[PDB]
């Protein structure tokens, strides 16, 4: 029973450190206003999921050395549930980090009206919900089954049972394996297919406008679709609707394709560049810039139109003769500034330096995505073994020897090992929870 | 017997135009120097294998209708040796093409060296053989079963036969679907991990001098050791093994850790700026620069040193009063560029732009790893469905309808119907591959 004990040992040590860890980490959550992320609320969901499988840790300590369950028949219910609950919501949060993770990276406009906290909570009370799915009935279905000389708090099933246990094993295999780590997988992948640094204006341009492709009022109240392409000052639908149909030659009804939306984008740029060519305060101060500054010059006559920034003079002047920092002074005291000073600061930025830098993104989003990918590995390595060894066992017979029932339970419990390494890496990972740790601590 | 007729159509349309995509494929990649690339290779090995599947479909359509196998036993053992082998050799070489983008795009300067088609070749033999284990035993253990009134090319083993069979059924669904897919994940993550743009002087050295955890020796013959770190001018290993052990702290044997190069590499960066900083010709020149020239500044002085970079007073003249063509001109005018060309045009691009654009990867690399991303998603789409029910009937007990055998063999159906979805893909998502089509085609 070496094997036993040896489980109670390793057992109490992911029992203590895990509890300990989580309720930490929950606690942190809870308190502090800085902590409160759409992130960190996922991370909550996690950390709750990993403190009720570790609570359930050891009442089955004591059932591997007595050989018995005392507990009754409620708190097996309970327990089972626990476990089922746990690997559902486990994996069901970490796909809903790496598709809200993706959406941060991937669409940052969009990012910013709905990564709010509370959608967040959100979806981790759906997620609970799903999960309640198979977790209520597995409840019911849990019971105390008596047998010659011992009792177990096994999931028991009318005949034919080793039918709707397979079945089980098949939706639990389907929905909190393959299925997830799929989406995990689409996710990571339209990240790489849809993450690029900028360098030119159309990258810039569309970090500045955003692709929205439902009609809608802009900063200034106008009708707007696509890539800041305007439509009418007029507020009825039909004359901005008619003017969308007249833009793309069919009946759109107010909403167009990204191959549309990107068709409008580059004549509008070319138009730009066009209405600066024929602009004779304009022109001049083209050519004497580099490639980074002519972008940010085609961004202003994007959004306001030549007439205005014909209007420039001055700024102009120390732009055709380089003075960077004169000009960038004389840019921030404009009515252009005093109207959208974010989009100008980066624009005014762009022509200061000549760098891309007002544009590239924080070093917040890489160390976060950082995070969730390592956590998400770690699962992975944690969950796979006993996930096969179980579907393996269901479908052959295994030689029993001591080994197969050493590997058994090693798989078995490295897949609770998992909830008490979690808090670990938040602690490593992440910068503001290893302040908390030692906020905490010192 | 509308579903056999239409599966018989479906097959006819997926094995013509995937038997000529295929050839076509293969033909041009054969056939032109051009075509011969890494990618391309493997590209190769996929054509084979479902050039192969396609070959056997005719053979199954008439087995449908007839509702015997007439073409004897070796045949049979040909037909499903082959449906193994594609199976296998298919997700393998996603496999190696996820890899080879991974270090492709994370390595650069290790991918120049061991990125050769050669190595393709190589890994797609390792590929085929690891997929001669299954496919081989599979070759031996089919053939023809006789039954009351018909014949059948399965494949058969001896009592217990469910053991027997469900075993294959395993071993095909962790080696040819879970693992290989974890792979590609590992790959997708480790790339969004290790994939940055470069705005900084870390990163851009980086790029110049490479993580080699070696002792080599460099461009002028002498060893080194990390990122562009130099040891001693003498020849033997001990002098400089006793270097990199007085380095480190701890005898090093000659190899040390990323974190220890990486440390190694903070030390010579300041090292540098502090050089520059007592130096009474370069510390003007350097603060009158913009980060970005000034990051050049320092890759000189990292590269040749200090007093090396003092005695370019016409260039540091030009550059401190910002005359960048000029001092990009007589900059290529040295022994220095002379010497190393390639990194010396990166710098003096720099130099004369203040613009990372002599760094910033090229348009190919993401379009490839587009190309390879899309086709992998188009084959777990094709395939997921069919590795699944497998799995599900092994284990349970399906209600017999229609409907069953209708997705059932539907699932089959579009396994076999990626086979031809893959070289029109390769048109799209590829324009030398296009370019070729249209030269067979225009
Ligand atoms: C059915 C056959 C059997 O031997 O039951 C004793 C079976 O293996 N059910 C598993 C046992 C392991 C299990 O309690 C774990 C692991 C897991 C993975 C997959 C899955 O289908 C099943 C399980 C569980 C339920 C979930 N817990 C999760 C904790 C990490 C250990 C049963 O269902
Ligand atoms: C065993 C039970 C059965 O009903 O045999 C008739 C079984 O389902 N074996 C499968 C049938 C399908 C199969 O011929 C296909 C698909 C596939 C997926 C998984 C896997 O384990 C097995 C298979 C095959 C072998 C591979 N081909 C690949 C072609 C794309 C269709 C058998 O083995
Ligand atoms: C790290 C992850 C990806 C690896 C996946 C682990 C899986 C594939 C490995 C790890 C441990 C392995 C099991 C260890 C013990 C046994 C008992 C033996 O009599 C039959 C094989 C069997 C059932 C193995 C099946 C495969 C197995 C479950
Ligand atoms: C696109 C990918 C990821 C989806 C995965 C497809 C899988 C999960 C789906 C698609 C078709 C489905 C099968 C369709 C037909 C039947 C017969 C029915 O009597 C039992 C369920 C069963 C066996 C389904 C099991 C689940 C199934 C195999
Ligand atoms: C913190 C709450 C106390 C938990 C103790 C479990 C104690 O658990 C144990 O000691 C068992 O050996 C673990 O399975
Ligand atoms: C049996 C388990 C069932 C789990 C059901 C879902 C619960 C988990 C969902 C979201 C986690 C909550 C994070 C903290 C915000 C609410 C408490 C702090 O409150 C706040 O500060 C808000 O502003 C107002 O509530
Ligand atoms: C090209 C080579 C000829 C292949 C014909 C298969 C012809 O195959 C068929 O017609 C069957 O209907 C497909 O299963
Ligand atoms: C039953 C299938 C067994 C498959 C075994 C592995 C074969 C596939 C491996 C590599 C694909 C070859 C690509 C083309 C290069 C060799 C032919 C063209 O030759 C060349 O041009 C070379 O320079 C010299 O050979
Ligand atoms: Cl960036
Ligand atoms: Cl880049």
């Amino acid at each position: 029973m070496v094997t036993a004990i040896t489980i109670m040992a390793l057992y109490s040590i992911v029992c203590v450190v895990g509890l300990f860890g989580n309720f930490l980490v929950m606690y942190v959550i809870v308190r502090y206003t800085k902590m409160k992320t759409a992130t960190n609320i996922y991370i909550f969901n996690l950390a709750l999921a990993d403190a009720l499988a570790t609570s359930t840790l050891p009442f089955q300590s004591v059932n591997y050395l007595m050989g018995t369950w005392p507990f009754g028949n409620i708190l097996c219910k309970i327990v089972i549930s626990i476990d089922y609950y746990n690997m559902f919501t486990s994996i069901f949060t970490l796909c809903t980090m790496s598709v809200d993770r993706y959406i941060a990276v991937c669409h940052p406009v969009k990012a910013l009206d709905f990564r709010t906290p509370r959608n967040a909570k959100i979806v981790n009370v759906c997620n609970w919900i799903l999960s309640s799915a198979i977790g209520l009935p597995v409840m019911f279905m849990a019971t105390t089954k008596y047998r010659q000389g011992s009792i177990d708090c096994t999931l028991t099933f009318s005949h034919p049972t080793w039918y709707w246990e397979n079945l089980l094993k098949i939706c639990v295999f389907i929905f909190a394996f393959i299925m997830p780590v799929l989406i995990i997988t689409v996710c990571y992948g339209l990240m790489i297919l849809r993450l690029k640094s900028v360098r030119n204006i159309f990258e810039m341009l569309r970090i500045d406008e955003g692709l929205r492709l439902k009609i809608y009022k802009n900063t200034e109240g106008y009708y707007t679709i696509g890539i800041g392409h305007l439509l009418t000052k007029s507020p009825s639908l039909n004359a901005a609707k008619s003017e969308l149909d007249k833009a793309i030659g069919r009946n759109t009804n107010g909403v167009i394709t990204k191959d549309e939306a990107e068709k409008l984008f580059n004549q509008d740029v070319d138009a730009a560049v066009r209405g600066i060519l024929r602009n004779a305060k304009l022109k001049p101060v083209y050519d004497s810039l580099d490639a980074v500054r002519r972008a940010a010059l085609i961004n202003m006559v994007f959004q306001m139109g030549e007439t205005g920034v014909a209007g420039f003079t001055n700024s102009l002047r120390m732009l055709q003769q380089k003075r960077w920092d004169e000009a960038a002074v004389n840019l921030a005291k404009s009515r252009w500034y005093n109207q959208t000073p974010n989009r100008a600061k980066r624009v005014i930025t762009t022509f200061r330096t000549g760098t891309w830098d007002a544009y590239e993104k924080d070093r917040n989003l890489r160390r976060i995505t950082r995070m969730v990918l390592v956590v998400v590995a770690v699962f992975i390595v944690c969950w796979t073994p006993i996930h096969i060894y179980v579907i393996i066992k269901a479908l052959i017979t295994i030689p029993e020897t001591t080994f197969q029932t050493v590997s058994w339970h090693f798989c078995i419990a490295l897949g609770y090992t998992n909830s008490c390494l979690n808090p670990v890496l938040y602690a490593f990972l992440d910068e503001n929870f290893k302040r908390c740790f030692r906020e905490f601590c010192i």
